[PDB]
């Protein structure tokens, strides 16, 4: 194994490690570009977005300000009405707030932590600077220390070759020239020794040098961009974000549960109270008719004399004939109004709201609203019919009442 | 109390009735306005509401579009920004669905409930008006019955005026002729009873038919609208409304969760770990440097022979003086350096992200980012001073260790 051959096997080891150094300066240099165009594309996405929050809050603020522009008692659809234009209105607020938001809190965050990683990283490469050019330097100096070893150790080799002949040509003299030989040789021999020792300690200072670079100060220095605060800058930038997606839910949530409130309040009866009690002077029953006595009548009640009493309990009874017989046919009518009428109720409270299937990645409706409008057509046919019976045997049930408590029955 | 004025206070209650019947069928009418002109009002806004909704979605479809067009192991943070692409995408998705459904589903309802409430309006006013062509009726009938009464008193007080003189001119026929007056006054006594019975009764019949107007067939016509399915195709609409708000606020939930998560998975040594294992021919530590034999030596250790025993005794214990001076200064380096970097996280860890202030109705910055700014100046000072010292206690602390073994201590 010759001098030159082990000196460029090592050279060989050292432009490995040398060619290693100069990628892992490309590769970290890399990574902070890449940093870097992330926090480029955060500011890019959270600009356009505070546009787009800003525009869909602006068309949601004309579209309350149309119908609340539109404009005692507030009878229940009215309300829900109101309340869906409030709600409107809320959400757009709450969007101009996000607006605010992603303008001057979320994306100064992603100015600064720009600035930071361009600042530290030049502060950085100045460290993976000075390390390389100190693993640089140990791996330098094993060059020379392995020559001067290679040096004084051709001298002992040469020195002991030449005491090989210096006793073998062992006549007085020869032996005087021959002991400084000896004198070379146990100079020369030393020479090694400590040289091949600078050399084992250099193997020493070098591998220890080189593994704390790998194992250590490499591992510290890829790290030094996250632990000087860029992910955890991000991790509060995204949750101004969250926290304030998390806002906008909860005041969307507080407005359309006034809706679900109004909805379920949805009452006729109520309505129709208030309907009435808003014009009393249109719905009071009036004051009822009086007996209006004439040339100052003395008698002010039926007068059931002779011979007229027959006559009256004839009426009497065929008022009651027909009352008997009428209010049989009026309740037959009155009930299948009735069972029309639950038909209808039946028709239009079929729970068809929940539209989840719509979220989850038929014609004949215009049969049966054809049977819908002809069910009302026969319900209102009914009613007309009960209305028109109804009003006979009031006036029939009043005349026969008055008669009845007049003459009596056995 | 005479018959003109008795007929003239009843023409006037008579006047007030069918004056207030009027009313009653303008208050009715403007009410179904009033529906008419809610169900236009919730078309108007449910269309606009459609477009707003539409353009929302197309803006939000091209943010996230752009940035996806802007593309082995994903770093924690583009994770985040792959995610938070992906919930842009998908609120975008969805408020398309909410547009379908305000325009293929909500709208269609309020057209339904606006040609019915017309068609039943129609329906209604008949019934309304049926119901007081009878009330009409019944109150007209009872003039003629009044009248037939005061017309029946007005002969039976004329004739018993005049059987008043048929007995004071009382030789033998005038008896034959005052006969005949009490055979016309027991025949028109009897006309007046007979005609006052059938007022009393008249009135008993008015009294009742007024009554059940009044008391009952107003009212009933009142809610005929709400009744017929007003209020509860009202209700079907707006829970469709809220329905689809409910959804969009669930699939926004889950988005916002899957940011939340990568947010919390934000893991500089993962990252680390993940980029040397991508790159491994470029952080793989290399293959130490061996001891390189010259010519064939024999011997390849220390070689602590005489006189080099003393020499190499004197040169262990000089390394060991300065190796215990040197790391008691570079530990003291060490801990500002990492009492500094601590001061580091406790400010970029500040928890400034919760936002809800901003929902609810200093320029010191600038100062502490300086005092931030000096600090990470002087952490890598101190960094740069503890690496130099570093790297020679590491060649001597080597160098050191070596001599130790080979001579030993005492």
């Amino acid at each position: 194994k010759k001098d030159k051959e082990i000196i460029a096997e090592y050279d060989t080891q050292v432009k490995e490690i040398r060619a290693q150094l100069t990628e892992q300066m490309k590769c970290l240099d890399q990574q902070c570009e890449l940093r870097v165009q992330l926090l480029q594309d955060l500011q890019d996405f959270f600009r356009k977005k505070a546009e787009i929050e800003m525009d869909y809050s602006r068309n949601l603020e004309k579209l309350a300000e149309r119908f609340l522009a539109k404009t005692q008692n507030v009878l229940s659809p009215v309300n829900c009405w109101n309340l869906l234009l409030n709600q409107v209105k809320r959400e757009s607020r709450d969007h101009t707030t996000l607006s605010d938001i992603y303008l001057n809190n979320i994306i100064p965050r992603f100015v600064q932590v720009s600035e930071d990683s361009g600042r530290l990283f030049k502060k950085s490469k100045e460290v993976g600077q000075q390390l390389q050019d100190d693993l640089m330097k140990v791996l330098n100096e094993l060059y020379s220390v392995m020559k001067t070893y290679h040096m004084y150790n051709a001298d002992s080799i040469s020195a002991q070759s030449k005491l090989k002949e210096a006793e073998k040509q062992e006549v007085k003299k020869i032996e005087k020239m021959k002991e400084k030989r000896q004198a070379k040789y146990t100079e020369n021999k030393l020479k090694a020794i400590k040289a091949r020792n600078e050399y084992l300690l250099a193997l020493e200072a070098t591998n220890a040098s080189v593994f704390k670079y790998y194992i250590h100060d490499l591992s510290d220095l890829i790290d030094q961009c996250c632990d000087l605060g860029y992910h955890a800058s991000l991790n509060r930038a995204l949750r101004t974000f969250l926290s304030a997606e998390l806002n906008l839910e909860q005041s969307k949530h507080e407005g359309l549960d006034a809706i679900e409130n109004a909805v379920e309040n949805l009452d006729a009866t109520s309505d129709k109270q208030r309907l009435m009690e808003m014009y009393n002077n249109v719905f009071c029953p009036p004051m009822k008719f009086e007996f209006q006595p004439h040339m100052g009548d003395m008698a002010s009640q039926l007068c059931a004399q002779q011979p007229v009493q027959s006559e009256l309990v004839q009426r009497c009874q065929q008022l009651q004939s027909r009352l008997s017989t009428l209010k049989i046919e009026n309740e037959e009518v009155k009930k299948t109004m009735e069972a029309t009428l639950q038909t209808i109720q039946d028709i239009v409270t079929v729970e068809d709201f929940d539209v989840s299937d719509c979220f989850q990645y038929k014609p004949s409706i215009a049969k049966r609203r054809a049977n819908q409008q002809e069910t009302e057509q026969f319900y209102f046919t009914k009613m007309k019919e009960y209305l028109e019976g109804r009003n006979l045997i009031t006036k029939l049930q009043a005349k026969h009442d008055l008669l009845q408590k007049t003459l009596g029955e056995s």
